[PDB]
C-alpha cells in the first residue's frame, strides 16, 4: 500500500510537519507558533518543552490533513535551527536566561549574548578555527557554552545534556543520545574529517569528560536510522506507530540543501556551478566540492556534514527574509496598504509590487527606481563574507515623505542590498575554487517575483525554483525515506523526490551595468562605516 514520510522543520518562529509521498509531493501540512523570549539587546531565547508540543501538534494535524493511517507512515526526519537546548541531570529544561526562568533553557541561533568570548576564542588562533573560515560566529555553539560556564556556573553545575535543537529533537522522538555529523561538526567544532573532537580546542575541557556526557560522543551520518524508531511516548504524542524509522538529525538550512540541490536539470546536478539558497527568516548560501576550499569569512570547509565525501562551504545572511519584513511592517503606511492588499486579494509583496510597476512606468524600469536610494543591509552583523557580528545597517537617500510609494522605494532597495550581498558571497566562492552560475533558491522570498528576478538581476546568476518551495520539510522527509531503507542514499532520495518548477535567467546589460554600480556603492559603504568608527575611536 502507499507509504508516507514525514518532515519536521523548527524555524525561528514556528514548528512546521509536512507529509510527502514517494515522489516529494505533500499531501498534508500543518504550522505551530513557537514563544520566543528577548530579555534584553542581543538575548534571544525558547523553551525547549514549548518546542517539542508545537511539534506534536503540528504532526498530529498534517497528518490528519494528509488523511492517512498512521502505519502508512514509514519514515521521519526532523531538522531545527543550530539553536542550544540545555537540560539538566534529570533531562528537563535548565535555564539559560537572565530571567532565571528554567522554561527559559533554549539559547536561539541569531542570539548574540557571546560576542566577546568568541572574540576569546578567535584570538587562541587554534586549529579547528580554519573549519569556521579563521573567524567564530558568536551565533556558535562553543562561543555560548563559554558564555555559559562564565555567567551562570550554577546552571553548568547542573547540566547532564547539551544538545543542538535538532539532536534535542530527535532525542526526544526515540531516545537514543546520538548526535549527528552535521550539528556537531558545523557548530561544535567537531572534525568530521578525523572523526573526533579535539581535546587541545578555550576553557571548556570538562565537557570532555565521562567521554560521551554532555555533548555526545557517539556521532553519526544523515539517513541513518536511530534508537529503534519512535518510541511509544513520542509516537503516542504525535499520533504515530512506534518503530516508524527516525533519521539523525540535522541543521535546518542543510535540510533545505538536501531538499533542493539535487534536483535535476531541464542530467546530474553540477555543484561547481550551483549553489544553494535556502531562504526564509535568514538566508544559507551552500555549496559543495570534492575537494577542501579554505575561504576567509565562510564557514567550513566541513567534511561530511551534509552529504559523504563533500567538503561544504556555507556562508550566509543572518537577516533576509527577517529584514525585508522588518522595513515592510515597520513603515507607517502598511496597514493601510494592507488592507487593501486583501481587498484585491493579493499579498502586501504584490501590492508593493504593483506600486513598483506604476512608479517605473515599465516593469524593465523597476530596478533603476533606487538610483538615488542605497542600504547596508547589515542590521544583524554580517556573517558572511565580513564575519563581523559588529556591524549595522545604513540607509541612504531619506526624506520627510511617509508615503505608499517610499515605502515601495525602500522595499526594493532592501531586496538589491540583499541580492548584492548574495553577490559578495558568490563572487568570493568563485575566488575560492567554484564557477557558480546558477543558484537553487528555497523560501518564501521565491514567491515574490521581485525578489527573484532582482537575485538573478544582481548576481548575473540565473534563479532555479524547486516545484516543492517547502524544502527544509522536503529535505528531512527524504532523510526519513533514508532511515526507512527505502532509498539507500541521500543522492537517490534527491533525485526522485525533487525536481526544477522554473527558471529565472538575468535580463538586459543595461540592468546588469546597473547593478554592478549598485555593487560599487554597496562595497563603499562598508568602508564608509569603518571609516565613521575609526573618526569616532
Amino acid at each position: 500500500l502507499a507509504s508516507y514520510f514525514i518532515g519536521v522543520d523548527v524555524g525561528t518562529g514556528s514548528a512546521r510537519a509536512g507529509v510527502f509521498d514517494l515522489q516529494g509531493r505533500m499531501v498534508g501540512q500543518a504550522s505551530r507558533e513557537i514563544t520566543m523570549f528577548k530579555p534584553k539587546a542581543d538575548f534571544v531565547e525558547q523553551s525547549s518543552e514549548n518546542i517539542w508540543q508545537a511539534v506534536c501538534n503540528a504532526v498530529r494535524d498534517a497528518v490528519n490533513q494528509a488523511d492517512i493511517n498512521p502505519i502508512q507512515v514509514k519514515g521521519l526526519g526532523f531538522d531545527a535551527t543550530c539553536s542550544l537546548v540545555v537540560l539538566d541531570k534529570e533531562g528537563n529544561p535548565l535555564t539559560v536566561s537572565p530571567s532565571g526562568r528554567n522554561e527559559q533553557n533554549v539559547i536561539v541561533w541569531m542570539d548574540h549574548r557571546a560576542i566577546t568570548q568568541a572574540e576569546r576564542i578567535n584570538a587562541t588562533k587554534h586549529p579547528v578555527l580554519e573549519f569556521v573560515g579563521g573567524v567564530i560566529s558568536p551565533e556558535m555553539q562553543t562561543p555560548k557554552l563559554l558564555w555559559l560556564k562564565q555567567h551562570m556556573p550554577n546552571t553548568w553545575s547542573n547540566v547532564g545534556h547539551l544538545f543542538d535543537l535538532p539532536d534535542f529533537l530527535t532525542w526526544r522522538a526515540t531516545k537514543d543520545e546520538t548526535r549527528s555529523l552535521c550539528s556537531t561538526v558545523c557548530k561544535w567544532t567537531y572534525l568530521g574529517h578525523e572523526d573526533r573532537w579535539d581535546p587541545s580546542y578555550v576553557g571548556l575541557a570538562d565537557l570532555l569528560d565521562n567521554n560521551a556526557a554532555k555533548i555526545g560522543a557517539t556521532v553519526k551520518p544523515m539517513g541513518a536510522p536511530l534508537g529503534h524508531g519512535l518510541s511509544q511516548r513520542a509516537a503516542s504524542e504525535m499520533g504515530l506507530i512506534p518503530g516508524t524509522a527516525v533519521s539523525v538529525s540535522i541543521i535546518d538550512a542543510h535540510a533545505g540543501t538536501i531538499g533542493i540541490l539535487g534536483a535535476s536539470g531541464v542530467e546530474n546536478a553540477n555543484f561547481d556551478r550551483r549553489i544553494a539558497l535556502i531562504g526564509g527568516t535568514s538566508t544559507a548560501h551552500m555549496a559543495m566540492s570534492r575537494s577542501a576550499h579554505f575561504i576567509s569569512g565562510i564557514w567550513g570547509p566541513y567534511y561530511s556534514a551534509i552529504l559523504p565525501e563533500y567538503w561544504l562551504n556555507e556562508g550566509g545572511q543572518s537577516a533576509t527574509g527577517a529584514l525585508i519584513d522588518h522595513i515592510i511592517q515597520s513603515h507607517p503606511c502598511y496597514p493601510a496598504l494592507l488592507e487593501q492588499a486583501k481587498n484585491k486579494g493579493e499579498t502586501i509583496y504584490e501590492a508593493l509590487n504593483y506600486i513598483l510597476r506604476q512608479m517605473a512606468g515599465e516593469p524593465e524600469n523597476i530596478a533603476f527606481l533606487t538610483n538615488d536610494i542605497h542600504m547596508l543591509p547589515y542590521f544583524h552583523g554580517n556573517r558572511s563574507p565580513r564575519a563581523n557580528p559588529n556591524l549595522t545597517g545604513i540607509i541612504t537617500g531619506l526624506k520627510l515623505s511617509t508615503t505608499p510609494e517610499d515605502m515601495a522605494l525602500r522595499y526594493l532597495a532592501t531586496i538589491q542590498a540583499l541580492a548584492l550581498g548574495t553577490r559578495h558571497i558568490i563572487e568570493t566562492m568563485n575566488q575560492n575554487g567554484y564557477n557558480i552560475d546558477t543558484m537553487m533558491a528555497s523560501g518564501g522570498g521565491t514567491k515574490n517575483p521581485i525578489f527573484v528576478q532582482e537575485h538573478a538581476n544582481a548576481t548575473g546568476c540565473a534563479m532555479l525554483l524547486p516545484e516543492e518551495s517547502e524544502a527544509m520539510l522536503l529535505g528531512s522527509a527524504m532523510m526519513g525515506t533514508v532511515a526507512a531503507g527505502v532509498f539507500e542514499s541521500l543522492p537517490e532520495a534527491m533525485a526522485a523526490m525533487s525536481r526544477i518548477g522554473k527558471t529565472v535567467t538575468p535580463q538586459t546589460n543595461k540592468i546588469k551595468a546597473y547593478y554592478d554600480r549598485k555593487y560599487r556603492v554597496f562595497h563603499q559603504m562598508y568602508h564608509d562605516h569603518m571609516r565613521y568608527q575609526a573618526l569616532m575611536q
